[PDB]
């Protein structure tokens, strides 16, 4: 069966077709604030004391339709805060809480989910008040901060500007059809490259150890995979669980099979909320979201050092949930009657999550929280950072943090560059600098493959990378495979220090020029030299403002997940990729922030300016060195060529003409261009015999776009 | 091994697979338009040379390609065959299909088996593309290059209008639910099987499958035989050899095709080995020159069954009668008469044998007549006659294209507008009146075929007067009454030759009334109004042509008639794509119009404001509301009651309301226009989107 279109699609007769969907993502058409709402200077305006009025007078007020569990809603919006920003994952950036997507992405629906529809329901009293001055995005992490601040814990800091997005970012969480699948490992715990997750809709790990097994030692493994694949190490992930853990409690008191569908499958009646259940009440003492009834401390509703001291003080041997869940209790009845009842009543027996006994089982953890048992402002303070890195992991550049309450000092995952110390280069020494740059003796292909370097690192999920820094000369990017540091990367960055410190010091007054600023001044100077040579006479545009970062402010194992596995703009692939060549190029373009055209007339760009890995053919479909001319797209859509694949099995096509000699080489990147239906369309707007002008200004539209990717500090 | 990546099309949608996709309202944005935005496409082509355009095309058509040989070294009948695939996709039941947009070059249609060989064709004609690059689009070159080889072969059309403008991503459009490649339901063909009903080689059995399937897109008796005597007087049918030696399709072919599909393995595989459909007929002797030979050839013979060298089912003349009077392609043997099991329907059969035996005397009235059903076939869709553009475009005017009178006399503006516009309010009708009236009148315009909209004024003749949710036997007669007497009281006391019709009047009382609320609710706003509507009289409306578009479901006057396909939910969102809206402009309209008072029969589903007639964003701080506990009605009607805190019912709604807080996309909309001081930007955002609505067919002013 097929549904018509509001149902689904094109995507049924061929279900493995390039999808150019993901290039138009959230248009200005869905945007109801218009195209003139600047979201920083609305939230640059915001009370943040009237706010956390407003915050704290939610939490403290409990609501019939969700009761507050010991009358206070800090708990539940801590897990929502984490919760939001617990998908991340540095294989690609996506995820996090940098767009708000916990509220109609394909999570929203996730197990773990569960009863976070109430949390952001909660908060609409709060939205109201302040409406676009605050997104949704900021509102969920900042109510988790403030119910930190608000339970007697000084956080570092915290800063709004994400904006809000209105079409579900759609990521790849796994290939498992149903829900808390496991088939994302291989062996031994060796969790698949794109993923970050033990299954399918857990946000961490699933709270019984691997599969359901209750062993502190393999859940532990777990743990420490799981936030590895999210920019922790062993530190931080125990200072989270640690900290995290110290407030509220879970919701096990009867059987799950009571327990209606998910948000998404849910009737009409219930007004976007889900899991609906039928026991007792199906709120407050009754209520159900993880299957297990486990109370950490004895203070749900006050920090202190107590999660520790309970978990070392007894022995935790192994029950089950009412729920029929995996959770420990203390051994003997220890300290019975010594928990608190979240709704009055009689007290409870200390237990513990069958993930919390790896803490002190696991030896790293162990030695760690032993070190934290008698030292609690050790814990404060590694909670602390952990918690502000955690929350602006995928925000970006320091630039892009807002309103009065951000941090003064700089992270070292937070990729910092030095600010600015003298006066920019403007309208007559860049001039110089083109001509100087174009004297040089630096071909063309070298500028703008060194630019292109530079500036294709940046990545629009979590706004990593890019030209800004000055980062190409250092240690993880100048010996990237895909950057050739053995054929050039060398003698240009040599040659452009040269130049730099040339103009510095006989450059007037308090004028300089950085090395960033300097490679994108060379890129543009090339591109407009070739321009030149096609026959049009135009100017790159040029933003200064770029600072040279240092060594020691470069992360090296921070940027290895930088690092491209296939650049298709480069005719670059390397190895262990998960989908053919054209698939990757559209990631990589999705993750450039580019459209369809753009894409199109930077692949078409940077073929014939000889930007090509290895300076290899592949893809050159032109007879002039070097030059900006509309020549990619002439050649591709020429049926005098008749396309086969190179009898050596290599991946490659070769076009021999009328007269069976081999013309042309190419690779799949190139031959997508003109194999595609909706590919092919845009390839004849640029083939058109009137297309050079207009080719010749998108390409340099579409690289005045890339290289200024990364510029939050003039944006 | 499901779930794949959303690069190669995962999603929501795979997990729970009938939600409601939000994603057909923000189709063809702007962002993947490669033309930029200060593209007029209506500008450049409206300066072609179309003189220097047909002798490009004409010597591309006399021009053999090495890759697609030439059958007798004409392209000509293979360019008709693709300029009507185009526009052989048209259903009159939503409008969908036509060579509008040109989607015959995208993937769901550019794949499908009828379309065969056709990728071929639509390469041929990249010379001619390249020369004129953006002041020619595809769409208009593929039915131009059609009409271009009929007037080469000898036919003398009725005109030509340009102005189809390119879209940049397939049309997802319902084409039936099978799952399988090839009625109780529509296969993936075009009209009818070659062979016959589910290939049953009767033609009179065929017979009914051609006319119904030709009835529902537009075509009577008269224009079905035309058409196909027509288009079957040039070329031949490809059927060389076994069609298991054909490759894939276009959308699964490898990368070496380059675009091309349906690669054959036949001996050459091209021109005299060619197979497309299979089935191998040469209908007439002069297959590249008009001439009342197809005629000549269908009543001169006596048919009977045999199989073509791939196999199918088809017919040719008795006893040999006459083998060897067919030339071939490419020179060689001359073959039988041959006919399409298809074709015998033009004889046997009681309805059609009467119009063709007419033709068989009379070649004159077969030339008009497929000259006129070509005209209308490559035109269905354009919309009214102001978006025809060139120098082809016939002088007069047809009935199918609903025409309205020219502008015959000076427009008001800004002074008697203002004067109008304080004597609607003050003629008593209230604002739910007007409002109603002015939404029905210009609801009707869908954006797939342009048909409907405002103009023309028929909201008070025949058709629109009588449907259901327009007038449940109410209000409308007294709105139009009152409206004509402003009009002719008006225009009696014209300060010179100054006159307005009753279509601009429908729609200043809308406007009038809108404002009128706006000021009730605490702002002074002035809702747009550019005036230039014409009224249409009974007879230049054809009401069998309007009754498909009769709404049977508007999700924005909470109306829900019967027999439609889909909850209320998705109706309404098909609904706004018709009317090309947007989420935020849907959201609004509905927001704006449930406390208007436009709800069918006035009924209070979805009325979550207090004091009506009055242009608030109620309905949005009342939907959001957690205090409101809402559950199905006793009675299976499809309407939910909200109770209080207290075990009073406060409001009632339906699927269509509650939908807005429910789905997850639609509710982030919601929390925009219904938090605080967020009031003058709904106001502004919903007169911005009456504006929009109100001039939807106003392709005169554009
Ligand atoms: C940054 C890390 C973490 C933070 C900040 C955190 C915080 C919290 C908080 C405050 C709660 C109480 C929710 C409430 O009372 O409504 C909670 C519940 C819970 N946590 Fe975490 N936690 C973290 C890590 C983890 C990990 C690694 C697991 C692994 C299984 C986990 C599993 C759970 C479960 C199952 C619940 C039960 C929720 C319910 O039943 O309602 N958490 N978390
Ligand atoms: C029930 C109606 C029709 C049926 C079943 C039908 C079917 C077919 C089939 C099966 C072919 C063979 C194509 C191939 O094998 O390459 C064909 C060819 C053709 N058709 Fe139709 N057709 C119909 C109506 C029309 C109409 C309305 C037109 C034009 C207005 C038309 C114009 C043509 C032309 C010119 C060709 C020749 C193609 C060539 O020479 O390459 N046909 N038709």
């Amino acid at each position: 069966m097929k549904y018509p279109v509001e149902g689904g699609g094109n995507q049924d007769w061929w279900p493995n077709r390039l999808n150019l969907k993901v290039l138009h993502q959230n248009p200005a058409v869905a945007d109801p604030m218009g195209a003139a709402f600047d979201y920083a200077a609305e939230v640059a305006t915001i009370d943040v004391d009237a706010l956390t009025r407003d915050i704290e007078e939610v939490m403290t007020t409990s609501q019939p339709w969700w009761p507050a569990d010991y009358g206070h809603y800090g708990p539940l919006f801590i897990r929502m805060a984490w919760h939001a920003a617990g998908t991340y994952r540095i294989h690609d950036g996506r995820g996090g809480a940098g767009g708000g997507m916990q509220r109609f992405a394909p999570l929203n629906s996730w197990p773990d989910n569960a009863s976070l529809d109430k949390a952001r329901r909660l908060l609409w009293p709060v939205k109201k008040k302040y409406g676009k001055k605050l997104s949704w995005a900021d509102l969920i992490v900042f109510a988790g901060n403030c119910a930190l601040e608000s339970m007697g814990f000084k956080t570092f800091g915290f800063g709004f500007g994400r904006v809000d997005q209105w079409e579900p970012d759609e990521v790849y969480w796994g290939k498992e059809a149903t829900w808390l699948g496991d088939e994302r490992y291989s062996g031994k715990r060796d969790l698949e490259n794109p993923l970050a997750a033990v299954q399918m809709g857990l946000i961490y790990v699933n709270p019984e150890g691997p599969n359901g097994n209750p062993d502190p030692m393999a859940a532990a493994v777990d743990i420490r995979e799981t936030f590895r694949r999210m920019a922790m190490n062993d530190v931080e992930t125990a200072a989270l669980i640690v900290g995290g853990h110290t407030f509220g409690k879970t919701h096990g008191a009867g059987p799950a099979d009571l327990v209606g569908p998910e948000p998404e499958a849910a009737p009409l009646e219930q007004m976007g909320l889900g899991w609906k259940s039928s026991y007792g009440t199906g709120t407050g003492k009754d209520a159900i979201t993880s299957g297990i009834e486990v109370v950490w401390t004895n203070t749900p509703t006050k920090w202190d050092n107590s999660f520790l001291e309970i978990l070392y003080g007894y022995e935790w041997e192994l029950t089950k949930s009412p729920a029929g869940a995996w959770q420990y209790t203390a051994k003997d009845g220890a300290g019975a009657g010594t928990i608190p009842d979240p709704f009055g009543g009689p007290g409870r027996s200390p237990t513990m999550l069958a993930t919390d006994l790896s803490l002190r089982v696991d030896p790293i953890y162990e030695r760690i929280t032993r070190r934290w048992l008698e030292h609690p402002e050790e814990l404060a303070d590694e909670f602390a950072k952990a918690w502000y890195k955690l929350i602006h992991r995928d925000m970006g550049p320091v630039a892009r943090y807002l309103g009065p309450l951000v941090p003064k000092q700089t992270l070292l995952w937070q990729d910092p560059v030095p600010a600015v110390s003298h006066d920019l280069v403007g309208e007559a020494e860049i001039a110089s600098l083109k001509s100087q740059i174009r004297a040089s003796g630096l071909t063309v292909s070298q500028l703008v493959s060194t630019a292109w370097a530079a500036a294709s690192s940046f990545r629009g999920s979590d706004k990593r990378g890019g030209a800004n820094g000055g980062r190409i000369r250092l240690q993880p990017q100048v010996g990237w495979e895909v950057n050739d540091p053995d054929g050039d990367l060398r003698k240009v960055i040599r040659t452009l220090e040269e130049i730099q410190e040339s103009f510095n010091s006989a450059a007037p007054g308090n004028i300089k020029v950085s090395f960033a600023d300097l490679v994108v001044l060379g890129g543009c100077a090339a591109i407009e030299k070739a321009a030149k040579a096609a026959g049009h006479n135009i100017t790159v545009p040029f933003t200064p403002g770029r600072t040279d970062a240092s060594q020691e402010q470069t992360d090296v194992e921070s940027f290895a997940v930088l690092e491209p596995k296939a650049d298709g703009f480069r005719n670059y692939l390397g190895k262990g990729n998960p989908l053919p060549a054209e698939y990757m190029l559209l990631d990589k373009a999705n993750l450039l922030t580019l459209s369809a055209p753009e894409m199109t007339v930077l692949v078409g760009g940077l073929r014939v300016l000889g930007a090509n890995y290895k300076r290899l053919p592949l893809g050159v479909f032109t007879e002039a060195s070097e030059s900006l001319t509309n020549d990619f797209f002439v050649n591709l859509l020429d049926m005098g060529i008749t396309w086969e694949p190179s009898p050596a099995d290599d991946g490659t096509y070769q076009g021999k003409d009328g007269s069976g000699k081999v013309k042309w080489t190419g690779s799949r990147v190139d031959l997508v261009f003109g194999s595609n239906s909706e590919l092919r369309a845009l390839v004849e707007v640029y083939g058109a015999d009137d297309a050079q002008p207009k080719f010749v200004q998108d390409f340099v539209a579409a690289w005045d776009k890339v290289m200024n990717l990364d510029r939050f500090d003039v944006r």
